[PDB]
């Protein structure tokens, strides 16, 4: 069960032949170097057919780039986020990847917890934290 893998594999004719079993092509990642004494057995391997292998190689490649960046990306930065002065891209990406997403959960760690941020002293941790209590807890605001 892999028609859902070469969903588009072969985009000149569909009704070509079927796919050998022998090989697989079930593993995305194995086929991008493979010796040519063996792949040559099935009929009809022209220029242009390799050419869009090689076309589907490199979108292959994207797609695994991009699904890492997705899987590797677990920052989600929102533009609740961006908002809190102080804090451009660079802050922002360490807040979201020490743990926070939202801003119902900021104000509820002490300064004790403000600590291992680069960029950020002990001090102007506090001022930014009472900062977001401000606005947040003591604003009363929905």
């Amino acid at each position: 069960a892999a028609i859902d893998t070469f969903t588009k594999y072969l985009d000149i004719d569909e009704d070509f032949a079927t796919v050998l079993v022998e090989e697989g092509f079930s593993t995305l990642e194995e086929l991008a170097y493979v010796p040519m004494k063996e792949l040559l057995e099935i009929e009809g391997l022209d220029e242009p057919t390799v050419e869009a292998l090689r076309e589907r190689a490199k979108n292959a490649l994207a797609t695994i780039a991009q699904a890492q960046e997705e899987s590797l990306g677990d920052n989600k930065p929102a533009d609740d986020l961006l908002n809190l002065e102080g804090v451009d891209r660079d802050l922002a990406f360490k807040l979201a990847a020490r743990g926070v997403c939202t801003l119902e959960d900021l104000a509820e760690q002490g300064i004790d917890d403000l600590a291992d941020i680069e960029g950020l002293t002990d001090e102007k941790a506090g001022a930014l934290i009472m900062a977001a209590r401000n606005i947040c807890w003591f604003g009363d605001e929905a």
